């Protein structure tokens, strides 16, 4: 350009976005809290001071006993964040560090959803989960969910979905890799497994390459999880960073 060339490179990862969650609080022009909705993940979402933290440079998300009488008054409350309206995520890497606490009930999960939510429906839209860790294992979770798996019911083929183990009491990080082709999930650099753009008679196999909005928080109790034993909390999930890179 300007003063040097079609400075000519071989691609390669380029962090195109971070945050370190260095402020008093999440950045606003980013991040907004994750209001109460009706789906299990949803139930317990909570706008409460006493579900979010900075700390150390970290942030934190909690969950915790209500102590709503009020007839209308989830039993549980969970911190989320979302860059749903602010930030759009146009494929790339994304990745998340994170270190997790063991809990009967707790599911925290960091996932994509479309960013443009007045044009995509769930699950035609598609949904990546980049990690979903359940009461105390020592494994998580990768999975894609689409019209093609959940509404046609076509899960194994391909696999949808995948386990990989994690060193449960220290900081993990969560990837994903968006393709043309496929998407590619990553536990510390490790890969778990791909989901691959197949050759179909149906629709809706691979919606994922459009963009993204990032959800990260707590969750509590639900059918997959199991029930929430409340002598387990308060409890956090706390996270040191979000990385954003581009292959160019």
């Amino acid at each position: 350009r300007g003063s040097h060339m079609a400075s000519t490179h071989t691609p390669k990862w380029e962090l195109v976005w971070e945050d370190n969650f260095d402020g008093a609080e999440p950045d606003t022009s980013v991040w907004s809290r994750i209001p109460r909705g009706k789906p299990d993940w949803q139930n317990t979402q909570s706008f409460d001071d006493r579900c979010y933290e900075m700390r150390n440079g970290l942030l934190i998300l909690k969950g915790i006993v209500n102590d709503n009488t009020e007839a209308d008054a989830a039993q549980y409350l969970t911190g989320g964040l979302w860059t749903k309206d602010k930030r759009a995520f146009h494929g790339g890497r994304i990745e998340v560090r994170a270190r997790l606490h063991g809990a009967k009930g707790a599911w925290p999960a960091i996932w994509t959803l479309p960013y443009e939510t007045d044009k995509y429906s769930w699950p035609m839209g598609g949904e990546v989960d980049i990690m979903e860790r359940l009461n105390h294992d020592s494994i998580v979770y990768q999975t894609v969910h689409s019209h093609y798996t959940y509404t046609l019911g076509i899960e194994n083929n391909p696999k949808h979905g995948n386990t990989i183990p994690i060193n449960p009491e220290d900081f993990n990080v969560y990837g994903v890799d968006f393709w043309p082709d496929s998407l590619v999930f990553h536990v510390n650099g490790k890969r778990n497994f791909v989901y691959p753009r197949i050759e179909t008679e149906q629709e809706g196999q691979f919606p994922f390459n459009i963009p993204q909005y990032l959800l990260i928080d707590m969750q509590l109790g639900g059918s997959w999880v199991g029930t929430v034993d409340p002598a387990d909390l308060p409890v956090e999930m706390e996270v040191d960073w979000v990385r954003h890179y581009q292959w160019k």
